[PDB]
């Protein structure tokens, strides 16, 4: 491991849902908010063993919180991730949660192309139970442009976002670590723990599943906030291939 190249900066963005729902309409509230998820998600980056040995010490840190205090105004048939209908139906409480990734991914395009992450952290009720989503497990750390002939620009898949509502309403923090650190998971390279592979989804009484189970199933066992041995090896291969492309040292 390369001390200097440990570290994934994070750009943070906090939509007006977000800073009204979860921040109270305050700065601090928000910040702070998103300031102690991300060090507790950090610390179960950090403490993985990637390689089971001596490949630790790999994590996050927020580089900036970009605060959206009010909705973003668009003229008529434009659409931002920001702005105050959801998108495709305007009639529901959320978006398509692939569509707002892609919005967030089209109007972050020029701080996304600056940093290893970006993040999205909104309140709204996705479908089905959805709590959030990410690229990579293509993208993932690591700026790589996508030319989109619809959006006529260089995008960037280092994105990902978590959603702090499901049910009509706010979601423990507990759960809202889990879902920042599944999405993240994601940005990392893991793909999601398939049932065929018992030691990658185990049962309750060998405690529970792993983070990067599909379902966010639980939120009370061991297993829960950690990685199986399936996201291990798929972000070991990662970080071996994309620390030294945009990885820095821990501030
Ligand atoms: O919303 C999602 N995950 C949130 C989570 C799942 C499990 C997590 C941790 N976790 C666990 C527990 F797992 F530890 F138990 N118990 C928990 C209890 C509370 C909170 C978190 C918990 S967070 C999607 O997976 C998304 O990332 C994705 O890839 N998606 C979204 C749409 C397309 C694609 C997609 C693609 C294929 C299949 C599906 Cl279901 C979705
Ligand atoms: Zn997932």
């Amino acid at each position: 491991p390369d001390p200097m190249k440990n570290t994934c900066k994070l750009l943070v963005v906090a939509d007006h849902r977000f800073y009204r729902y979860m921040g109270r309409g305050e700065e601090s509230t928000t910040t702070n908010y998103l300031i102690e998820l991300i060090d507790r998600v950090d610390d179960i980056y950090r403490n993985t063993a990637w390689d089971n040995a001596g490949f630790k010490g790999y994590g996050i840190q927020i580089e900036q919180i970009r605060i959206l205090k009010s909705p973003q105004e668009v003229k008529p048939g434009e659409k931002h991730y920001n702005m105050a209908k959801s998108y495709p139906n305007e009639e529901k409480d959320a978006w398509d949660v692939k569509m707002l990734l892609e919005q967030f991914s089209f109007d972050i395009a020029e701080e996304a192309s600056k940093v290893c992450l970006a993040h999205l952290f909104t309140y709204q009720d996705f479908d089905m139970g959805t709590l959030g989503l990410a690229y990579g497990g293509h993208g993932g750390v690591c700026p790589k442009a996508y030319y989109s002939p619809v959006g006529k620009k260089n995008i960037y898949l280092n994105s990902g976002l978590t959603s702090t509502k499901n049910y009509g309403k706010t979601i423990l923090t507990k759960e809202a670590d889990l879902v920042t650190t599944h999405e993240l998971g994601h940005n990392f390279g893991a793909e999601h723990d398939p049932d065929g592979l018992a030691e990658c989804a185990p049962n309750e009484d060998q405690g529970g599943k792993y983070v990067m189970y599909p379902i966010a199933v639980s939120g009370d066992h061991e297993n829960n906030k950690m990685f199986s041995q399936c996201s291990k090896q798929s972000i070991y291969k990662t970080i071996e291939s994309k620390a030294q492309e945009c990885f820095q040292e821990r501030s």
